[PDB]
């Protein structure tokens, strides 16, 4: 145990305000700046087909679980140096918790 469940509603609104800009979550959603995230959890870093990932991502070969996702969310480039993800992070564990919740839920 190292991650706890937050508000999905709250997660939904954070995403729209901080991730929507570059990503879709729906099944059959298009990749945009960032890849479609439908089905992320269970998946390894940089394997969505038809998406052009940096070398960095592929090489990392992360198992997208809720826990990893939270560390990544605090600081992407930190986690996967060279990554083309241009996001500062989420310093608050409470905002991250909400988000992963939303994510866990909406990319399923
Ligand atoms: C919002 C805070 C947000 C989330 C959530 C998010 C998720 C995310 C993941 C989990 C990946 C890696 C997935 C995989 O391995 O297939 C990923 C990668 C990229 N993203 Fe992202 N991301 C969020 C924020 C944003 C924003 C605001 C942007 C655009 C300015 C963006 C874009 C990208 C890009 C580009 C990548 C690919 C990295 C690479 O190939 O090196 N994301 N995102």
């Amino acid at each position: 145990t190292e991650f706890k469940a937050g508000s999905a509603k709250k997660g939904a609104t954070l995403f729209k305000t901080r991730c929507l800009q570059c990503h879709t979550v729906e099944k059959g959603g298009p990749h945009k700046v960032g890849p479609n995230l439908h089905g992320i959890f269970g998946r390894h870093s940089g394997q969505a087909e038809g998406y052009s990932y940096t070398d960095a991502a592929i090489k990392k070969n992360v198992l997208w679980d809720e826990n990893n996702m939270s560390e990544y969310l605090t600081n992407p480039k930190k986690y996967i140096p060279g990554t083309k993800m241009a996001f500062g992070g989420l310093k608050k564990e409470k905002d991250r918790n909400d988000l992963i919740t939303y994510l866990k839920k909406a990319t399923e």
